[PDB]
């Protein structure tokens, strides 16, 4: 599923990301943004290895599993395709755990190197919420 953004916004409020760990809404919009374009399915392997799943990335080194990332580890305990559904739960819930790990959302590089300290607010400006 590609979301809008403000659908996505909906979607995170609803599933109590919103203001996670101190990270407002924008923010994780912006991540998704950058990470996904919104886009549910996305998939992405990185030079390790290892695969990034779904509208935040999330990478099969720790969080899923994919059965072909070796050594690595399912904290989220989930297989990675649960982080492709149209039902964005198994993502945010993940996440969750992820900016819960000590660096908060800096565990996304995207969102470091193209949210963190800008104006995020934008990302959620005329969405009804
Ligand atoms: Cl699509
Ligand atoms: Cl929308
Ligand atoms: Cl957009
Ligand atoms: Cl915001
Ligand atoms: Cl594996
Ligand atoms: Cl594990
Ligand atoms: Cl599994
Ligand atoms: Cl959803
Ligand atoms: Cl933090
Ligand atoms: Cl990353
Ligand atoms: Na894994």
């Amino acid at each position: 599923k590609v979301f809008g953004r403000c659908e996505l916004a909906a979607a995170m409020k609803r599933h109590g990301l919103d203001n996670y760990r101190g990270y407002s809404l924008g923010n994780w919009v912006c991540a998704a943004k950058f990470e996904s374009n919104f886009n549910t399915q996305a998939t992405n392997r990185n030079t390790d290895g290892s695969t990034d799943y779904g509208i935040l990335q999330i990478n099969s080194r720790w969080w899923c599993n994919d059965g072909r990332t070796p050594g690595s580890r399912n904290l989220c305990n989930i297989p990675c395709s649960a982080l492709l559904s149209s039902d964005i739960t198994a993502s945010v819930n993940c996440a969750k755990k992820i900016v819960s790990d000590g660096n908060g959302m800096n565990a996304w590089v995207a969102w470091r190197n193209r949210c963190k300290g800008t104006d995020v607010q934008a990302w959620i400006r005329g969405c009804r919420l």
